[PDB]
């Protein structure tokens, strides 16, 4: 059945989260990136290289793995070996590996929750040259930029912040033919 109809279904079943819950996921995400920085400083690997591999594992068991607009699945081989240079670390270092993961699983739950918030926003930009799908792909990347640039360390809502990014990402994408 039309792949897009499939996706709309899959995110329909996703449970929306409350205010603090989304900030509880952001604070966990940065604590996970504080832990990558360390796993980096040890193993010697590029921070991002570690991120994508950890995300690789977590994404392993997510309800939604194929998200439109997102470059999923790093080299399965590259993951194979990065697992090694990791899961063979000191007693003390294995700890920052669980935190790395919890901050990445958090990032996924924080993304999954706001996929519908994205379908809705995109529903208001149709008939402007870009198909529904193309909008979802620009929105999602707008959602990605949002989860990343967010400061959990302040009493602001994620749903509100995120909206902006999803917004001007979509209307930047329909401004990339026109203005």
């Amino acid at each position: 059945s039309d792949p897009v109809r499939q996706y709309l279904h899959e995110i329909g079943e996703v449970l929306e989260l409350d205010k603090w819950a989304e900030l509880g996921a952001a604070a966990k995400v940065e604590e996970g990136m504080e832990a990558i920085k360390k796993l980096s400083e040890a193993t010697g690997l590029d921070q991002e290289l570690i991120r994508e591999v950890v995300r690789a594992k977590i994404l392993g068991t997510a309800a939604i793995q194929k998200i439109p607009g997102l470059k999923e699945k790093p080299d399965p081989k590259t993951v194979e070996e990065v697992d090694g240079k990791l899961k063979s670390l000191p007693k003390e270092l294995k700890r920052y590996l669980h935190i790395a993961r919890e901050g990445e699983a958090a990032r996924q739950h924080l993304i999954e929750a706001n996929l519908r918030l994205v379908v809705s926003i995109a529903k208001k930009y149709t008939g402007r040259g870009l198909s529904f799908l193309d909008l979802i792909q620009e929105g999602n990347q707008g959602l990605i930029r949002a989860v990343e640039k967010f400061e959990y360390k302040r009493g602001f809502a994620f749903s509100t912040y995120a909206t902006w990014w999803i917004r001007q990402a979509i209307n930047r994408a329909i401004a990339d033919q026109a203005r």
